[PDB]
């Protein structure tokens, strides 16, 4: 809510094994203050797959990566047909976070 949010464009409600989903995101700064440096991380709770940043880096769960651009894309490649659920968390250097949750095939 404050001091930032992350807007996400539409994503599919389903994926098949080997399909890559493009997730388009934009960091929105909601106030006058806070937020010079941002990181991104993810964690997967259901299903098998890999998540990559638009700079080609593959996320390792829970590791934090520098977010260089306000507008960025993520790429989720499913490794099976079972249901997928994962969260992506963006954090600033002032203890603020914003969580996105993705569900495919449920």
């Amino acid at each position: 809510s404050y001091p930032f949010t992350v807007e996400v464009m539409p994503v599919p409600n389903k994926v098949v094994k080997g399909q890559t989903v493009e997730i388009r995101c934009e960091l929105k700064k909601e106030g006058d203050f806070s937020g010079t440096l941002y990181t991104i991380r993810y964690f997967q709770f259901e299903g098998e797959g890999s998540l990559k940043m638009d700079n080609g880096i593959t996320f390792l769960p829970n590791d934090r990566y520098l977010l260089e651009n306000e507008k960025f894309r993520l790429y989720y490649t499913a490794a099976g047909d079972e249901a997928h659920n994962f969260i992506v968390v963006v954090e600033d250097n002032f203890s603020n976070s914003y969580e996105l949750e993705f569900d495919f095939n449920n």
